[PDB]
């Protein structure tokens, strides 16, 4: 490509592009002054400094994200992604994880929905191509497409959908901000089966992955991930 390979740009101190939503607190969002921040964004900035590269974030709709990575929209995705499908496993590589977390199911207060087993045939608001959307599909839910978590919760609040799967920490963050929303966590995925999210690249970039993982390991060792997890979640979620 016109850009040179990713490892060339890492080793030669060029520019790396990163896909992220910018609409998913506390991972990747804009603060009250319009600054792009969130755990994944700040981790990525710290990685870029360790590698001596310029970083540019390409804000992207979730349902365009992994397609975008595959089509060259950006070099890397930083957006709470693990290789959670056989397809992702066949197509992409993931750095050392920077965080571990897992899913929960949200329903309206006073719902009869108690489990991922209870969503067959139920209106379940999701981004279609997320791990959550694909799992809702596998569970036999009737999916209602949306642009992510905040809109899915709007639908449940308004009784326009009945459930959603999403990340525990994103849901808890939302409930801190919206403490009488009318929704609740009704089910949790197993705490010992968390997903490790890392920087995602196309296969064929092994050396670049090693550089990302080395940086992430140093940010763990020097306490940066602990600090950033404190800031965004109130706990360090980088170890497992």
């Amino acid at each position: 490509a016109i850009s040179g390979s990713l490892i060339e740009r890492i080793n030669n101190k060029g520019t790396v592009t990163v896909g992220t939503e910018g609409t998913y607190a506390p991972f990747t969002y804009h603060d009250k002054d319009g600054k792009l921040t969130g755990y994944d964004v700040e981790v990525t900035r710290a990685v870029a400094e360790k590698l001596g590269v310029k970083v540019e974030f390409k804000e992207t709709q979730w349902d365009s994200m992994m397609a975008g990575l595959k089509a060259g929209r950006f070099d890397v995705v930083a957006n709470q992604v693990g290789l959670t499908s056989p397809e992702r496993q066949a197509t992409f590589d993931k750095s050392e994880p920077y965080s571990w977390s897992g899913a929960v199911l949200v329903a309206h207060n006073d719902s009869n929905i108690k489990s991922i087993a209870d969503i067959k045939g139920v209106k379940t608001a999701q981004s279609l191509t997320s791990n959550y959307g694909e799992k809702a599909k596998a569970a036999g839910a009737q999916l209602v497409p949306v642009d992510g978590l905040a809109q899915s919760l709007t639908l449940i609040e308004q009784k326009r959908a009945d459930a959603t799967l999403n990340d525990e920490l994103a849901v808890l963050d939302y409930l801190k901000k919206n403490p009488n929303a009318g929704v609740k966590i009704v089910w949790s995925a197993p705490a010992d089966e968390k997903v490790g999210s890392g920087l995602i690249v196309n296969k064929g970039n092994d050396e670049a992955v090693a550089k990302f993982s080395t940086a992430i390991n140093e940010l763990k060792a020097d306490g940066t991930l602990k600090k950033l997890g404190e800031q965004f979640f109130g706990k360090d979620i980088s170890v497992q």
